[PDB]
């Protein structure tokens, strides 16, 4: 079972440190941005501490490590080619990192298209795409399904679609699959799952889903809202959530959860992994969990 959550990477510990987190939370996969979630800045491939970091992920049996890109990147903008450039530029030394560090995919947001309209942003991140793939290394990039929030592109499976045979480079492209965004999107994760996996199936091919992310929601289905919840305390629910999670379709891909912190004071808001991956490998949901978390 590849079970882990988001982690911090930082500090001068960099992924020992992101190591150190995931079994202190009993997972045995994690995903990690290789620096600041919010900008560009990021640290020299020796200060990661890689070594140190594969050391620690082989003696607690951590494996299958997921990469995300920054959330400013954007390969869709069509009008300013300072954040195009910036954002391919990025995208080309991130996947050098995400090489060394081991890591087979990057997670990454396909883009907002910021008023020139789906197509004209899908045109432009294949553009991007089919720049970044400079054929040097194999790390893929995972395109994110979304929520349908703004003009972000990705909230169907089509367009992922139309991104994918534009790019015409098959072997680097694969899909993120977040349980909280295809809910909001309008897809029914909660009642017809296997449903959805067919229609991915038939669109773009359920193979190609290799990271997957595991969110409740605070809103209802097609709600667009990208709102995340924790474990069976929204609207998807622990017996959709815990069918996703073990599903067979999703064996040896690694499941990730961004789940909220939880506590009344944001000084004392404490992380609910531990516990979430508790539940969810004993298949029993448990309604104390959120006051429990607030225990440790
Ligand atoms: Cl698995
Ligand atoms: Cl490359
Ligand atoms: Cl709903
Ligand atoms: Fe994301
Ligand atoms: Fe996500
Ligand atoms: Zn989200």
């Amino acid at each position: 079972m590849l079970l882990g959550s988001h982690v911090s990477m930082s500090g001068k510990k960099m992924l020992e440190g992101s190591a150190i987190e995931a079994h202190e939370y009993g997972e045995t996969t994690f995903m990690i941005f290789t620096g600041a979630p919010q900008n560009t800045r990021r640290k020299s491939i020796e200060d990661l501490n890689i070594t140190k970091g594969h050391e620690v992920m082989e003696k607690y049996g951590l494996s299958n490590i997921v990469v995300h890109a920054p959330y400013i990147i954007n390969i869709a903008n069509t009008t300013k080619p300072e954040t195009f450039n910036l954002g391919v530029d990025f995208l080309q030394q991130e996947i050098e990192r995400t090489q060394a560090i081991g890591a087979k995919d990057i997670v990454l947001h396909p883009g907002a298209h910021v008023g020139a309209g789906v197509d004209a942003g899908i045109n432009k991140i294949i553009e991007g795409l089919n720049e970044v793939l400079t054929n040097d290394n194999n790390v893929r990039i995972a395109l994110e399904t979304m929520a349908g929030k703004g003009t972000e592109i990705g909230r169907s499976f089509e367009e992922l679609a139309r991104i994918i045979d534009g790019v015409h480079n098959n072997e680097r492209l694969s899909v993120c699959f977040d349980t909280c965004h295809t809910h909001d999107a309008g897809y029914n994760v909660k009642e017809d799952f296997d449903g959805v996996l067919n229609e991915f199936d038939k669109i773009i091919g359920v193979d190609r889903i290799k990271v997957v992310h595991v969110n409740d929601s605070k809103n209802d289905r097609g709600a667009q809202k990208d709102r995340h919840e924790n474990i069976g305390f929204g609207y998807i629910g622990f017996d959709a959530l815990n069918y996703i999670v073990h599903h067979d379709s999703f064996k040896d891909i690694p499941k990730i959860l961004e789940t909220p912190y939880v506590g009344e004071d944001k000084k004392n808001k404490k992380p609910p992994y531990k516990l979430e991956i508790e539940m969810l490998k004993q298949q029993h949901f448990d309604p104390e969990l959120k006051n429990k978390v607030m225990q440790q």
